[PDB]
Order: structure tokens, then sequence, then C-alpha cells
């Protein structure tokens, strides 16, 4: 296992403009492409991504495309946040793969905000910051997914990817 075939299973794969749950137009591997209410600012900014005349459709490379990208500046965000990068280097290799996991869904801004689990994942207090990550909206509006994610960081193993 790895953070693609996670994020992968969390995300999905869709070839056509898609909303997503939060209801904001999104391609691919959970690639968000506004907020925006407007189709049409979906599709112009669909195009600009690809770079091309898209009509709201991708191929699968373009998807994975993006997908690349993406994982790429959850990273980096990561690493160049006062907040996270040293919680983060503080990780184990699986726990790693968490914390991009928010990230990459949530954005370093959110994930910035859980100040009290920061600590407790860089203390080791698996158990506890599993908890407290759970009293959140995250948890309460994306069950299934938070759920994995937070078994993910309290084992420091895959099995909730099975
Ligand atoms: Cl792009
Ligand atoms: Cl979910």
């Amino acid at each position: 296992m790895n953070i693609f075939e996670m994020l992968r299973i969390d995300e999905g794969l869709r070839l056509k403009i898609y909303k997503d749950t939060e209801g904001y137009y999104t391609i691919g591997i959970g690639h968000l492409l506004t907020k925006s209410p407007s189709l049409n600012a979906a599709k112009s900014e669909l195009d600009k991504a690809i770079g091309r005349n898209c009509n709201g459709v991708i191929t699968k490379d373009e998807a994975e495309k993006l997908f690349n990208q993406d994982v790429d500046a959850a990273v980096r965000g990561i690493l160049r946040n006062a907040k996270l990068k040293p919680v983060y280097d503080s990780l184990d290799a699986v726990r790693r793969c968490a914390a991009i996991n928010q990230v990459f869904q949530m954005g370093e801004t959110g994930v910035a905000g859980f100040t009290n689990s920061l600590r407790m994942l860089q203390q080791k207090r698996w158990d506890e910051a599993a908890v407290n990550l759970a009293k959140s909206r995250w948890y309460n509006q994306t069950p299934n997914r938070a759920k994995r994610v937070i078994t993910t960081f309290r084992t420091g193993t895959w099995d909730a990817y099975k």
C-alpha cells in the first residue's frame, strides 16, 4: 500500500466533471476544480488545468497526471507549513500517509487548525489523538473515510485499507 493507492481508494476515479461531497465541482481523482456553482466556471478551470478544450471530460492519463501534481503539492504544502512539518517529520511512514490524506482532502489550512490532535500525534498518544480527531466536522460529514484515516493514525498499519 502507498499514498496513491490509498487516496485512489478514498477519492475514487471519475473522468467527467462531478460534484464532490460538499457539492463542488471536481474531476478525476478528487481534483477540485472550483467552489463556484457555475458549471461553466468549472469547465473553464478544467481546460486551463489540462491545457486543452475538454468539454468537461478527461482521460485516465490526464486524471492521473492531475493526481500526481496534487499529491506532490500536498506533501510540499505540509513541508512548508510550520505547524505541520514538525509533526509530520516525527511520524513513521504509514502515519505519514495518513497526514498526507487529510491534507489532500482538507487543505493545509484545515489541518493546521487541528492543534490539539497535532500535538497528540507529535507526542505519540495514538488513542488519544484518535478520539480527538473524531470530534470534528470532518468525521461527522465523511465518517467512513475519516474512520479509515484515523485508524491509520491510530495503528500505524494499513488494516483499514485492508
Ligand atoms: Cl494542472
Ligand atoms: Cl466517507
